């Protein structure tokens, strides 16, 4: 497909994708084990600006 | 455009696309008459999964 | 129980329960691991048009 | 099924179900041209209540 | 004002405000005990329609 | 009424309010097949931004 | 009908309908008065999951 | 128009429009710079109330 | 507790806590009969901040 | 990037830019100073349809 | 950290922290397999009543 | 204030605080000009597990 998962986020580098920092959720990825991507930001951002919610 | 609705979501196969099992809604697109494709399945899950809302 | 879980959903076939299509979600179930049945969609469709979010 | 959508919801009386009561859009089921039974109160109710959203 | 309260929504007359028909919440209002006047269900349906 | 549903939307222009520039949604409306009068705006804008 | 409210839900033994534990609200029912029971759970939990929201 | 923006809200007198209290956000406000008059209270209490969300 | 209720809102001057100033809801606390305090301001700004809704 | 924002929305020929028609939110953007291309159209359009909001 | 996860939120004293009670999910936890500690009941209360969503 | 917004929130690095990489917002904080603390990610993770919505 012309935008892919791994197009979209990339596995955490603070916490290898477990999402933790024990005994508290990691705070670079807010738990989700994902940051985003370039592109997977700027959808996302164009999302939640014309939805808000 | 690159990607177009037709590259999101097709016709469902249960209801045709009426999206309705009469007197209930279709079951397999929720009343939708369509159901996704894998590139608007990757692109929902991840809005989703990064709004949560 | 007048209505229990596997009266409103049932495990997804294509992933079988795991909600993934390596390296994306599943299609079937967006990721989800579960389908609906006909009498969890009837309960989900009046939710949602009633409440819609 | 052990809930049907009829047991949920029935025609709007005063608009017939066509949702609109020119030029505006019926009051009494507010355009969806339905309105609740006991049983799609009860269940409606409960949701919004527990959810809000 | 312009448009108050009682311009918008009205007691309801099934369970004349208690939002109750015991032991169930009333099916006319949904428990809230008053129903939508015509300019109230005229800005409902647009703010929903646009905002969802 | 003092605010009617003409007051708050109006005919989309580019779709003729169908909603379709087959087979995609019309760009302006987003497939409602209306846009908003000035009041709708000043309406909805409120809203949007006190309750989001 | 088949679903009550009483089925779905019960008053709370920490507050007793209350809902509040001056001058906090009682975090058994979080203000709410009532505790689900099962059947309860499993609806919330059911719509939940499909409408996240 | 009947209802010009001026009539929904009026600039906050505390942060005179700039919805801050340095380091931190206004909170007669909450950071919006605006508060509400009596036909904006109305109206949005309306809303909320039958929309919630 | 670290962070309590009168620690995140205090009762309403202009209605003293009723919510209401009849026929209309209380224009300074939009009903609620409480108003923020500035720890309750911060913290209210920050969440709708990063969720939105 | 496959998709970039100036692919999804532009700016809006009737503010400009400024989301306003003083002293009111301009009625073509609703404040927000852009509109969308065909592109964002349809990308949002399935969105809101699959999530509702 | 001044408000630990810890002080938010505890395991659920009756799945032990499954969230399940299967085939069903927990009905006092409803499936999180934590339940609120008064911290976390005042605060989450807070929100929802300042967010109404 | 025993949480201040900088206890909750700093400046991005990436944008140090313009929430943009021209032509497109900022990846690492949304276009948001800010990212969490360990303190911010603990509160909102909270927040969003128990609301999510
Ligand atoms: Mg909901
Ligand atoms: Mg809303
Ligand atoms: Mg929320
Ligand atoms: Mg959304
Ligand atoms: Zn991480
Ligand atoms: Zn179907
Ligand atoms: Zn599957
Ligand atoms: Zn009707
Ligand atoms: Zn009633
Ligand atoms: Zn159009
Ligand atoms: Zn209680
Ligand atoms: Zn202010
Ligand atoms: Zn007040
Ligand atoms: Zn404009
Ligand atoms: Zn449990
Ligand atoms: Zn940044």
């Amino acid at each position: 497909m012309v935008i892919a998962t791994d197009d979209l986020e990339t596995t955490c580098p603070n916490c290898n994708g477990s999402g933790r920092e024990e005994p508290e959720p990691c705070p670079k990825c807010l738990g989700k084990g994902v940051i985003l991507t370039a592109q997977g930001s700027t959808l996302l951002h164009f999302i939640k600006k014309h939805i808000h919610e």
